[PDB]
């Protein structure tokens, strides 16, 4: 039996369940009446995480731990955000915010040649940046910065998903690869592969390379190469970000500073 906080909790007769959007617990799309309490005629969309049918007493426990988190972190513009709870009389459902447009692999990838621009997809990437900067200034370790967890609403707002949780080798930087040390500038070399994601329009990292031989090509100093479609300073920044030395990588605040620089000057 969970306790109630009366912060967050939503009554279960003010959520309609909707269709499943996505199946490490299951996610459904939903309607909740009343969030708002200024506007409790208005129904919002939202996505509702739960755990599966088969869920042991250890999976209640981690989306517990993602709950109270989420609340701690507070509200962010580029995060998804939590909106409720239904803890009381019935299974754990974690109410979010809904991104209609899906995961910005997906969206990239469908749009390949609606057309993206160039500033659009440098839109996008201080979007991340941005989202970023907040979950580093809430002393928030991601782990798993990528594409597939990044999610797009209806008007185009890039929102961060799965940070803080308690192949992703691609992403990972040496240091966390080898010796398990998460931390803010291991999520900046995840970053700049999400960077090289974004600019290839959803490519898949490291092509043909077995997890044997990643680990010596990065220990080495072998780097992916340059997108087509994409200039050198912001090859410089991936190239940064994929710094051997972990001190040596830019921060968020860096990374923001530098990409409000690049969309202002793009066309
Ligand atoms: C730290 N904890 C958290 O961050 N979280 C807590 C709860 C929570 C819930 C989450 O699930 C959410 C949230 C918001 N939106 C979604 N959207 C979709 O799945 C979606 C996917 C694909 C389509 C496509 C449908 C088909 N057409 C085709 C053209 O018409 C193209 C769009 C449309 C929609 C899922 C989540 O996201 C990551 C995992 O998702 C399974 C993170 C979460
Ligand atoms: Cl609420």
């Amino acid at each position: 039996e969970l306790p109630e906080d009366p912060r967050w909790e939503l009554p279960r007769d003010r959520l309609v369940l909707g269709k499943p959007l996505g199946e490490f617990g299951q996610v459904v799309l939903a309607e909740a009446i009343g969030l708002d309490k200024d506007k409790p005629n208005r129904v919002t969309k939202v996505a509702v995480k739960m755990l599966k049918s088969d869920a042991t007493e250890k999976d209640l426990s981690d989306l517990i731990s993602e709950m109270e988190m989420m609340k701690m972190i507070g509200k962010h513009k580029n995060i998804i955000n939590l909106l409720g709870a239904c803890t009381q009389d019935g299974p754990l459902y974690v109410i979010v915010e809904y991104a209609s447009k899906g995961n910005l692999r997906e969206y990239l990838q469908a749009r390949r040649p609606e057309q993206l621009s160039s500033k659009d997809l440098v839109s996008c990437a201080y979007q991340v940046a941005r989202g970023m900067e907040y979950l580093a200034s809430k002393k928030c370790i991601h782990r798993d910065l990528a594409a597939r967890n990044v999610l797009v609403t209806e008007d185009n707002v890039m929102k961060i998903a799965d940070f803080g949780l308690a192949l992703p080798v691609k992403w990972m930087a040496p240091e966390a690869l080898f010796d398990r040390i998460y931390t803010h500038q291991s999520d900046v070399w995840s970053f700049g592969v999400l960077l090289w994601e974004i600019f290839t329009l959803g490519g898949s990292p490291y092509p043909g390379v077995p997890v044997e031989e990643l680990f010596k090509l990065l220990k080495e100093g072998h780097r992916m190469d340059k997108p087509s479609n994409c200039t050198n300073e912001l090859y410089m920044m991936m190239r940064d970000c994929w710094h051997a030395v972990p001190s040596q990588r830019p921060t968020f605040k860096q990374l923001v500073e530098d990409l409000d620089r690049i969309v202002a000057l793009t066309s």
